[PDB]
RNA sequence: ACAUUUAACUAAAACCCCUACGCAUUUAUAUAGAGGAGACAAGUCGUAACAUGGUAAGUGUACUGGAAAGUGCACUUGGACGAACC
């Protein structure tokens, strides 16, 4: 069955690490996906403000 | 509510009421639902305060606004006015 995978950075700490590390993760997993030749499609993406990510959803 | 009797050549016998409490009063627990306060985050919105915080802050009171808060009158310094003259 298909995976409606969900981000989203954490409320921990202060500045942006959190939201950075995020965008980080988001990519591992569409990398990962061609890696697997597995279809990627994006459904929500919000992007940080300072090159991050908020939350992202994508259905792969 | 309720009666002084019997007996008395030594002296004794007899004596025995019925009405209250209603889930009425008093104090708590449990709550459909409606809110508060503290803890917490960093999420969302703005930047009110702390420097003359960028409208100096605040008190009382009134009205208004998503939210801090905004404004009127009076008061306070828990602000300043640069401290000879020019
Ligand atoms: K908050
Ligand atoms: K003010
Ligand atoms: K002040
Ligand atoms: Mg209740
Ligand atoms: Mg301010
Ligand atoms: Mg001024
Ligand atoms: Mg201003
Ligand atoms: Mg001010
Ligand atoms: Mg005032
Ligand atoms: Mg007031
Ligand atoms: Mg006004
Ligand atoms: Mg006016």
């Amino acid at each position: 069955n298909d995976v409606i995978l969900e981000v989203t950075a954490g409320r921990t700490t202060g500045g942006d690490i959190c939201q950075q590390f995020t965008r980080e993760i988001f990519d591992m997993y569409q990398n990962y996906s061609c890696y697997k030749h597995w279809q990627f499609e994006l459904l929500n993406y919000t992007p940080a403000d300072y090159g991050g990510l908020h939350h992202a959803a994508a259905r792969i």
